Protein backbone atom coordinates (compact mmCIF):
# COMPACT_ATOMS: atom_id res chain seq x y z
CA UNK A 1 0.00 0.00 0.00
CA UNK A 2 0.86 3.72 0.16
CA UNK A 3 4.62 4.08 -0.46
CA UNK A 4 6.10 7.20 -2.08
CA UNK A 5 8.75 7.84 -4.72
CA UNK A 6 10.09 10.96 -6.39
CA UNK A 7 11.51 11.13 -9.94
CA UNK A 8 13.76 14.21 -10.28
CA UNK A 9 13.97 15.07 -13.98
CA UNK A 10 16.60 17.80 -13.31
CA UNK A 11 19.09 15.39 -11.71
CA UNK A 12 20.54 13.73 -14.80
CA UNK A 13 22.67 10.60 -14.40
CA UNK A 14 24.16 8.50 -17.24
CA UNK A 15 23.15 8.70 -20.90
CA UNK A 16 21.75 5.32 -22.03
CA UNK A 17 23.64 3.70 -24.87
CA UNK A 18 21.40 0.64 -25.13
CA UNK A 19 20.68 -3.02 -24.63
CA UNK A 20 21.34 -6.24 -26.46
CA UNK A 21 23.31 -9.46 -26.58
CA UNK A 22 25.80 -11.74 -28.30
CA UNK A 23 25.99 -13.30 -31.73
CA UNK A 24 28.69 -15.98 -32.14
CA UNK A 25 28.29 -17.71 -35.55
CA UNK A 26 31.42 -19.89 -35.07
CA UNK A 27 30.59 -21.45 -31.67
CA UNK A 28 26.83 -21.66 -32.36
CA UNK A 29 24.44 -21.05 -35.27
CA UNK A 30 24.19 -17.53 -36.66
CA UNK A 31 20.98 -15.59 -36.10
CA UNK A 32 18.58 -16.19 -39.03
CA UNK A 33 17.08 -13.30 -41.05
CA UNK A 34 13.86 -13.67 -39.02
CA UNK A 35 15.77 -13.74 -35.74
CA UNK A 36 17.79 -10.61 -36.63
CA UNK A 37 14.49 -8.72 -37.11
CA UNK A 38 13.10 -10.08 -33.84
CA UNK A 39 16.25 -9.01 -31.93
CA UNK A 40 16.88 -5.52 -33.36
CA UNK A 41 13.45 -4.50 -34.63
CA UNK A 42 11.20 -2.72 -32.13
CA UNK A 43 7.77 -3.79 -33.37
CA UNK A 44 5.30 -5.95 -31.50
CA UNK A 45 6.96 -9.22 -30.44
CA UNK A 46 10.46 -7.82 -31.08
CA UNK A 47 13.13 -7.14 -28.46
CA UNK A 48 14.13 -3.61 -29.46
CA UNK A 49 17.83 -4.38 -28.91
CA UNK A 50 20.19 -1.58 -29.87
CA UNK A 51 23.60 -3.18 -29.20
CA UNK A 52 25.05 -6.29 -30.89
CA UNK A 53 28.17 -7.84 -29.43
CA UNK A 54 30.36 -9.98 -31.66
CA UNK A 55 33.67 -11.79 -31.29
CA UNK A 56 36.98 -11.03 -33.04
CA UNK A 57 38.12 -14.41 -34.34
CA UNK A 58 41.76 -15.41 -33.91
CA UNK A 59 41.46 -16.91 -37.40
CA UNK A 60 40.84 -14.11 -39.91
CA UNK A 61 39.28 -16.59 -42.33
CA UNK A 62 36.24 -16.70 -39.98
CA UNK A 63 35.70 -12.90 -40.03
CA UNK A 64 33.18 -12.98 -42.94
CA UNK A 65 30.79 -15.09 -40.82
CA UNK A 66 30.02 -11.97 -38.68
CA UNK A 67 29.05 -9.69 -41.52
CA UNK A 68 25.43 -10.59 -42.30
CA UNK A 69 24.08 -10.17 -38.74
CA UNK A 70 26.30 -7.16 -38.01
CA UNK A 71 25.10 -5.33 -41.14
CA UNK A 72 21.46 -6.09 -40.36
CA UNK A 73 21.81 -4.98 -36.75
CA UNK A 74 23.28 -1.67 -37.92
CA UNK A 75 20.57 -1.37 -40.60
CA UNK A 76 17.92 -1.71 -37.87
CA UNK A 77 19.66 1.05 -35.83
CA UNK A 78 21.94 -0.91 -33.45
CA UNK A 79 25.59 -0.27 -32.66
CA UNK A 80 28.22 -3.05 -32.68
CA UNK A 81 31.08 -3.83 -30.30
CA UNK A 82 33.61 -6.58 -30.85
CA UNK A 83 35.55 -8.60 -28.23
CA UNK A 84 38.47 -11.02 -28.84
CA UNK A 85 38.97 -14.28 -26.86
CA UNK A 86 42.45 -15.16 -28.19
CA UNK A 87 45.11 -13.48 -30.29
CA UNK A 88 46.26 -15.43 -33.38
CA UNK A 89 48.15 -18.51 -32.16
CA UNK A 90 51.46 -17.21 -33.55
CA UNK A 91 51.35 -14.32 -31.02
CA UNK A 92 50.51 -16.53 -28.05
CA UNK A 93 52.84 -18.38 -25.64
CA UNK A 94 52.11 -20.81 -22.84
CA UNK A 95 52.87 -20.28 -19.16
CA UNK A 96 52.05 -21.75 -15.76
CA UNK A 97 49.48 -19.77 -13.75
CA UNK A 98 48.99 -20.56 -10.06
CA UNK A 99 50.24 -24.13 -10.54
CA UNK A 100 48.18 -24.76 -13.66
CA UNK A 101 50.39 -25.37 -16.68
CA UNK A 102 49.79 -24.74 -20.40
CA UNK A 103 47.85 -21.47 -19.90
CA UNK A 104 47.77 -18.89 -22.73
CA UNK A 105 48.97 -15.29 -22.78
CA UNK A 106 49.93 -12.70 -25.39
CA UNK A 107 53.70 -12.67 -25.92
CA UNK A 108 55.10 -9.40 -24.57
CA UNK A 109 56.95 -8.86 -27.87
CA UNK A 110 53.74 -9.30 -29.91
CA UNK A 111 51.64 -6.48 -28.41
CA UNK A 112 52.27 -4.41 -31.56
CA UNK A 113 51.35 -7.32 -33.76
CA UNK A 114 48.14 -7.69 -31.70
CA UNK A 115 47.28 -4.03 -32.32
CA UNK A 116 47.64 -4.72 -36.04
CA UNK A 117 45.37 -7.79 -35.80
CA UNK A 118 42.66 -5.71 -34.02
CA UNK A 119 42.98 -2.89 -36.61
CA UNK A 120 42.81 -5.36 -39.44
CA UNK A 121 39.49 -6.60 -38.04
CA UNK A 122 38.24 -3.02 -37.66
CA UNK A 123 39.25 -2.24 -41.27
CA UNK A 124 37.71 -5.45 -42.58
CA UNK A 125 34.38 -4.88 -40.88
CA UNK A 126 34.35 -1.24 -42.00
CA UNK A 127 34.98 -2.36 -45.58
CA UNK A 128 31.90 -4.59 -45.22
CA UNK A 129 29.60 -1.81 -43.93
CA UNK A 130 30.12 -2.50 -40.23
CA UNK A 131 31.60 0.56 -38.54
CA UNK A 132 32.46 -0.85 -35.09
CA UNK A 133 31.47 1.34 -32.17
CA UNK A 134 34.31 -0.16 -30.13
CA UNK A 135 36.75 -3.04 -29.90
CA UNK A 136 37.95 -4.75 -26.73
CA UNK A 137 41.46 -5.74 -25.66
CA UNK A 138 40.27 -9.06 -24.23
CA UNK A 139 37.16 -10.93 -23.16
CA UNK A 140 37.47 -11.88 -19.45
CA UNK A 141 41.26 -11.55 -19.05
CA UNK A 142 40.79 -12.66 -15.43
CA UNK A 143 38.79 -15.83 -16.22
CA UNK A 144 40.77 -17.21 -19.13
CA UNK A 145 41.09 -20.91 -18.24
CA UNK A 146 39.89 -21.66 -21.81
CA UNK A 147 41.35 -18.61 -23.62
CA UNK A 148 43.99 -15.83 -23.09
CA UNK A 149 44.92 -14.49 -19.63
CA UNK A 150 46.02 -10.92 -18.95
CA UNK A 151 47.17 -9.81 -15.51
CA UNK A 152 46.25 -6.30 -14.40
CA UNK A 153 49.79 -5.12 -15.27
CA UNK A 154 49.74 -6.79 -18.74
CA UNK A 155 46.40 -5.10 -19.45
CA UNK A 156 47.86 -1.81 -18.22
CA UNK A 157 50.97 -2.09 -20.39
CA UNK A 158 48.80 -2.68 -23.45
CA UNK A 159 46.43 0.20 -22.60
CA UNK A 160 49.32 2.55 -21.77
CA UNK A 161 51.80 1.65 -24.55
CA UNK A 162 49.77 0.30 -27.47
CA UNK A 163 46.05 1.02 -27.24
CA UNK A 164 46.40 4.53 -28.64
CA UNK A 165 47.19 2.98 -32.01
CA UNK A 166 43.81 1.21 -32.32
CA UNK A 167 41.63 2.88 -34.98
CA UNK A 168 38.45 2.51 -32.94
CA UNK A 169 37.04 3.15 -29.53
CA UNK A 170 38.93 0.90 -27.10
CA UNK A 171 37.03 -1.17 -24.55
CA UNK A 172 38.69 -2.65 -21.46
CA UNK A 173 39.08 -4.73 -19.35
CA UNK A 174 35.85 -6.89 -19.42
CA UNK A 175 36.49 -8.59 -16.06
CA UNK A 176 34.16 -11.59 -15.69
CA UNK A 177 32.88 -10.18 -12.38
CA UNK A 178 33.68 -6.42 -12.61
CA UNK A 179 36.75 -6.99 -10.46
CA UNK A 180 38.26 -3.52 -9.93
CA UNK A 181 41.84 -4.86 -9.77
CA UNK A 182 41.67 -5.24 -13.60
CA UNK A 183 40.60 -1.63 -14.27
CA UNK A 184 42.08 0.41 -11.41
CA UNK A 185 45.54 0.51 -13.03
CA UNK A 186 44.01 1.92 -16.25
CA UNK A 187 42.08 4.60 -14.36
CA UNK A 188 45.14 5.59 -12.28
CA UNK A 189 47.46 5.97 -15.29
CA UNK A 190 46.76 9.07 -17.40
CA UNK A 191 48.12 7.70 -20.70
CA UNK A 192 46.22 4.36 -20.32
CA UNK A 193 43.08 6.24 -19.33
CA UNK A 194 43.49 8.52 -22.37
CA UNK A 195 43.62 5.43 -24.60
CA UNK A 196 40.49 3.96 -22.93
CA UNK A 197 37.11 4.90 -24.41
CA UNK A 198 34.75 2.37 -22.79
CA UNK A 199 35.13 0.63 -19.43
CA UNK A 200 33.57 -2.79 -20.13
CA UNK A 201 32.57 -5.26 -17.42
CA UNK A 202 30.76 -8.55 -17.00
CA UNK A 203 28.38 -9.27 -14.11
CA UNK A 204 28.88 -12.99 -13.37
CA UNK A 205 28.36 -13.27 -9.61
CA UNK A 206 28.73 -9.48 -9.22
CA UNK A 207 26.90 -8.39 -6.06
CA UNK A 208 25.10 -5.04 -5.62
CA UNK A 209 27.64 -3.70 -3.13
CA UNK A 210 30.32 -4.09 -5.84
CA UNK A 211 28.37 -2.32 -8.60
CA UNK A 212 29.35 1.23 -7.59
CA UNK A 213 32.84 2.23 -8.68
CA UNK A 214 34.13 5.38 -6.91
CA UNK A 215 37.38 5.48 -8.92
CA UNK A 216 35.46 5.51 -12.20
CA UNK A 217 33.12 8.26 -10.95
CA UNK A 218 36.21 10.26 -9.94
CA UNK A 219 38.50 9.66 -12.95
CA UNK A 220 36.29 8.44 -15.80
CA UNK A 221 34.97 11.66 -17.35
CA UNK A 222 34.32 11.17 -21.06
CA UNK A 223 34.52 7.36 -20.87
CA UNK A 224 31.49 5.15 -21.34
CA UNK A 225 30.51 2.39 -18.89
CA UNK A 226 29.12 -0.82 -20.39
CA UNK A 227 28.05 -4.19 -18.96
CA UNK A 228 29.02 -6.23 -21.97
CA UNK A 229 28.14 -9.81 -20.95
CA UNK A 230 26.00 -11.73 -18.51
CA UNK A 231 23.30 -14.27 -18.02
CA UNK A 232 21.32 -14.37 -14.76
CA UNK A 233 20.54 -16.09 -12.52
CA UNK A 234 21.87 -19.20 -14.33
CA UNK A 235 22.35 -20.81 -17.74
CA UNK A 236 20.21 -23.89 -16.94
CA UNK A 237 18.98 -25.74 -20.03
CA UNK A 238 15.46 -24.61 -21.00
CA UNK A 239 15.19 -22.11 -18.11
CA UNK A 240 14.30 -18.94 -20.02
CA UNK A 241 10.56 -19.09 -19.21
CA UNK A 242 10.93 -20.00 -15.52
CA UNK A 243 8.79 -17.77 -13.33
CA UNK A 244 9.28 -16.03 -10.88
CA UNK A 245 12.95 -16.86 -11.66
CA UNK A 246 12.92 -14.53 -14.67
CA UNK A 247 12.36 -11.55 -12.36
CA UNK A 248 16.09 -11.77 -11.49
CA UNK A 249 16.85 -10.47 -15.01
CA UNK A 250 14.87 -7.28 -14.52
CA UNK A 251 16.35 -6.85 -11.06
CA UNK A 252 19.91 -7.31 -12.39
CA UNK A 253 19.25 -4.74 -15.11
CA UNK A 254 17.75 -2.36 -12.58
CA UNK A 255 20.84 -2.87 -10.46
CA UNK A 256 23.22 -2.30 -13.38
CA UNK A 257 21.46 0.98 -14.27
CA UNK A 258 20.83 2.38 -10.83
CA UNK A 259 23.55 0.91 -8.58
CA UNK A 260 26.27 0.68 -11.25
CA UNK A 261 25.39 3.70 -13.43
CA UNK A 262 25.82 1.44 -16.49
CA UNK A 263 25.01 2.90 -19.90
CA UNK A 264 24.71 -0.44 -21.59
CA UNK A 265 23.54 -3.91 -20.61
CA UNK A 266 24.43 -6.78 -22.96
CA UNK A 267 23.39 -10.40 -22.50
CA UNK A 268 25.39 -13.41 -23.66
CA UNK A 269 23.84 -15.42 -26.56
CA UNK A 270 20.73 -13.68 -27.90
CA UNK A 271 19.29 -17.01 -29.04
CA UNK A 272 19.61 -19.77 -26.47
CA UNK A 273 17.39 -21.92 -24.22
CA UNK A 274 18.33 -19.72 -21.20
CA UNK A 275 18.42 -16.43 -23.20
CA UNK A 276 16.08 -13.58 -24.19
CA UNK A 277 15.21 -15.37 -27.45
CA UNK A 278 14.32 -19.08 -27.41
CA UNK A 279 15.50 -21.60 -30.03
CA UNK A 280 12.05 -21.37 -31.66
CA UNK A 281 12.73 -17.67 -32.33
CA UNK A 282 10.23 -16.27 -29.82
CA UNK A 283 10.79 -14.12 -26.77
CA UNK A 284 11.23 -15.87 -23.41
CA UNK A 285 10.17 -14.57 -19.98
CA UNK A 286 13.85 -13.54 -19.59
CA UNK A 287 13.55 -11.68 -22.91
CA UNK A 288 10.42 -9.86 -21.81
CA UNK A 289 12.28 -8.77 -18.71
CA UNK A 290 14.98 -7.29 -20.96
CA UNK A 291 12.27 -5.82 -23.23
CA UNK A 292 10.78 -3.78 -20.37
CA UNK A 293 13.98 -1.74 -20.63
CA UNK A 294 15.13 -2.21 -24.23
CA UNK A 295 11.85 -1.51 -26.08
CA UNK A 296 11.23 1.70 -24.10
CA UNK A 297 14.50 3.17 -22.74
CA UNK A 298 16.02 4.18 -26.07
CA UNK A 299 19.59 5.25 -26.83
CA UNK A 300 20.19 8.89 -25.92
CA UNK A 301 17.63 8.88 -23.10
CA UNK A 302 19.23 9.94 -19.82
CA UNK A 303 18.70 8.18 -16.51
CA UNK A 304 17.47 10.54 -13.82
CA UNK A 305 17.64 10.41 -10.04
CA UNK A 306 14.58 8.52 -8.75
CA UNK A 307 13.69 6.72 -5.50
CA UNK A 308 15.26 3.34 -6.27
CA UNK A 309 13.64 1.15 -3.59
CA UNK A 310 10.43 2.94 -2.44
CA UNK A 311 9.22 -0.05 -0.44
CA UNK A 312 10.41 -3.57 0.31
CA UNK A 313 10.59 -5.73 -2.88
CA UNK A 314 9.84 -2.75 -5.17
CA UNK A 315 12.51 -1.33 -7.49
CA UNK A 316 12.21 1.80 -9.61
CA UNK A 317 14.33 3.48 -12.26
CA UNK A 318 13.48 6.41 -14.55
CA UNK A 319 14.98 7.76 -17.79
CA UNK A 320 14.19 11.08 -19.52
CA UNK A 321 13.76 11.59 -23.28
CA UNK A 322 15.38 15.04 -23.65
CA UNK A 323 13.62 15.72 -26.98
CA UNK A 324 10.31 16.41 -25.14
CA UNK A 325 11.16 15.73 -21.47
CA UNK A 326 8.92 12.63 -21.35
CA UNK A 327 9.86 9.93 -18.84
CA UNK A 328 10.10 6.15 -18.92
CA UNK A 329 9.79 4.42 -15.54
CA UNK A 330 10.46 0.71 -15.07
CA UNK A 331 9.06 -0.68 -11.85
CA UNK A 332 9.64 -4.19 -10.53
CA UNK A 333 7.44 -5.72 -7.83
CA UNK A 334 8.98 -8.91 -6.47
CA UNK A 335 6.46 -9.10 -3.61
CA UNK A 336 3.71 -11.73 -3.52
CA UNK A 337 1.50 -8.79 -2.48
CA UNK A 338 0.22 -5.90 -4.59
CA UNK A 339 1.94 -2.55 -4.09
CA UNK A 340 0.74 1.02 -4.50
CA UNK A 341 3.25 3.84 -5.10
CA UNK A 342 2.61 7.59 -5.22
CA UNK A 343 5.25 8.70 -7.74
CA UNK A 344 5.94 12.44 -7.55
CA UNK A 345 7.39 13.93 -10.75
CA UNK A 346 7.78 17.63 -9.85
CA UNK A 347 7.92 20.11 -12.76
CA UNK A 348 6.55 17.78 -15.44
CA UNK A 349 3.75 18.85 -17.80
CA UNK A 350 3.00 15.18 -18.55
CA UNK A 351 -0.30 14.04 -17.02
CA UNK A 352 -0.80 10.57 -18.52
CA UNK A 353 1.27 7.38 -18.60
CA UNK A 354 0.55 4.27 -20.58
CA UNK A 355 1.71 1.00 -19.02
CA UNK A 356 2.81 -2.48 -20.08
CA UNK A 357 2.93 -5.29 -17.55
CA UNK A 358 4.55 -8.71 -17.47
CA UNK A 359 3.74 -11.47 -14.98
CA UNK A 360 3.90 -15.27 -14.97
CA UNK A 361 0.78 -15.28 -17.17
CA UNK A 362 1.13 -12.24 -19.48
CA UNK A 363 3.86 -10.47 -21.45
CA UNK A 364 3.96 -6.68 -21.87
CA UNK A 365 0.18 -6.50 -21.61
CA UNK A 366 -1.06 -2.98 -22.12
CA UNK A 367 -3.13 -2.15 -19.04
CA UNK A 368 -5.15 0.94 -18.06
CA UNK A 369 -3.54 4.41 -18.31
CA UNK A 370 -2.36 6.29 -15.27
CA UNK A 371 -3.86 9.75 -15.01
CA UNK A 372 -1.81 12.07 -12.86
CA UNK A 373 -3.19 14.16 -10.03
CA UNK A 374 -1.14 17.32 -10.52
CA UNK A 375 2.46 16.05 -10.73
CA UNK A 376 1.76 12.81 -8.79
CA UNK A 377 1.17 9.50 -10.58
CA UNK A 378 -0.40 6.87 -8.32
CA UNK A 379 0.48 3.45 -9.65
CA UNK A 380 -0.49 -0.03 -8.55
CA UNK A 381 1.80 -2.99 -9.14
CA UNK A 382 0.27 -6.45 -9.05
CA UNK A 383 2.27 -9.18 -7.35
CA UNK A 384 5.46 -10.49 -9.00
CA UNK A 385 5.38 -8.10 -11.95
CA UNK A 386 7.39 -5.66 -14.01
CA UNK A 387 5.72 -2.52 -15.34
CA UNK A 388 7.08 0.02 -17.78
CA UNK A 389 5.35 3.39 -17.72
CA UNK A 390 5.67 5.61 -20.81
Amino acid sequence: HMASATINLSAEKQVIRGFGGMNHPVWISDLTPQQRDTAFGNGEGQLGFTILRIHVDENRNNWSKEVATARRAIELGAIVSASPWNPPSNMVETFTRNGVPNQKRLRYDKYGDYVQHLNDFVAYMKSNGVDLYAISVQNEPDYAHEWTWWTPQEMLRFMRDYAGQINCRVMAPESFQYLKNMSDPILNDPQALANLDILGAHFYGTTVNNMPYPLFEQKGAGKELWMTEVYVPNSDSNSADRWPEALEVAHNMHNALVEGNFQAYVWWYIRRSYGPMKEDGTISKRGYMMAHYSKFVRPGYVRVDATKNPTYNVYLSACKNKKDNSVVAVVINKSTEAKTINISVPGTSIRKWERYVTTGSKNLRKESDINASGTTFQVTLEPQSVTTFV
